[PDB]
């Protein structure tokens, strides 16, 4: 059947909607379709090129309210990318807190973490069940599924500026450093390559976290 209603959404809405690029862009919901117990949704993004998508890959056009974010929230967020910035889906890994200096943290389907702020945030509008059931990486969405269902229960190593450490890359050990502590991320710099990625301090890369 063809809907003009579906819970809160109504046709001509502003929205997100995920490309096949895996970035989300604004767009206006045009239809919303029913076969049987299953919905689809009709965007047509602000170029006039046109998507029919599932509920979990689209999102509302503004900033979620705190007390409707818990970990494991299904949310897009703002990614930095070199010098450039796209909006990409992910997972809420920790609400705002003295320790985190009041900011989310925010796990992305790709394995990348970073805080935002609650600007920065839009949620996704029909999550699955399991909310880390789409994402597409294996590794990234087993990691997620044990972090949610595990949370408060996070082991983390102490990490301190300066420390040598081993850091996995593309399947191997490598000689590293710790650059920075911010919470639960430390910057790691790779002494080979000269160059830093941010990590979670829970994450199996980490080789004190491996053993
Ligand atoms: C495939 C999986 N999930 C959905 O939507 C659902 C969203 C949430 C729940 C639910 C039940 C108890 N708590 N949350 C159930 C279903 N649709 C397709
Ligand atoms: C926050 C941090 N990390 C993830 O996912 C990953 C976790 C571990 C690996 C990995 C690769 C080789 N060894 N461990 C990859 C992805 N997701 C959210």
């Amino acid at each position: 059947e063809n809907l003009y209603f579906q819970g809160d959404l109504i046709v001509s809405m502003r929205i997100l909607g995920k490309k096949r690029t895996k970035t989300w862009h604004k767009g206006t919901l045009i239809a919303i379709q029913t076969v049987g117990p299953g919905k689809k949704y009709k965007v047509k993004f602000d170029n006039k090129g046109k998507s029919l998508l599932s509920g979990n890959h689209i999102a509302y056009d503004y900033h979620p309210p705190a007390d409707k974010l818990y970990v494991g929230s299904r949310v897009v967020a703002k990614y930095k990318d070199g010098n450039q910035v796209w909006l990409y889906a992910g997972i809420v890994a920790e609400t705002p807190n003295v320790k985190n200096k009041l900011r989310f943290l925010i796990f992305f389907d790709d394995g990348y973490a970073s805080y935002v702020t609650q600007s920065e945030l839009y949620p996704i509008c029909r999550p699955l069940k399991k909310t880390w059931e789409d994402i597409e990486d294996i590794s990234c969405r087993d990691f997620i599924e044990e972090y949610v269902t595990a949370y408060p229960n996070r082991p983390m190593v102490l990490l301190k500026s300066g420390q040598l450490i081993k850091t996995e890359w593309e399947g191997t050990w490598w000689k590293s450093r710790v650059e920075e502590v911010d919470g639960s991320l430390v910057r790691i710099l790779f002494l080979d390559d000269k160059r830093c990625e941010w990590i979670y301090r829970g994450s199996t890369r980490l080789e004190p976290m491996f053993s």
